[PDB]
C-alpha cells in the first residue's frame, strides 16, 4: 500500500485506515 | 488492521505494508 497523511478527507479511491502523528499533530491515514 | 507510520523500522510484531507520504516526508507503513 501507499498511504497519504491528510488533514482533509481521504481521496475518492482511498480508505481511512488509521491516523498519523507528525510534528505532534494528527493526520488521517488514507490508503489505497 | 492497526497501522502506524514510522520513522524507523516496523516493530517486530508489525509487517511492512508500504509507505506513508506527505509533502516533504516519507515513512514506513507498519501494520498488525
Amino acid at each position: 500500500a501507499t498511504c497519504y497523511c491528510r488533514r482533509g478527507r481521504c481521496a475518492t479511491r482511498e480508505s481511512l485506515s488509521g491516523v498519523c502523528r507528525i510534528s505532534g499533530r494528527l493526520y488521517r491515514l488514507c490508503c489505497r
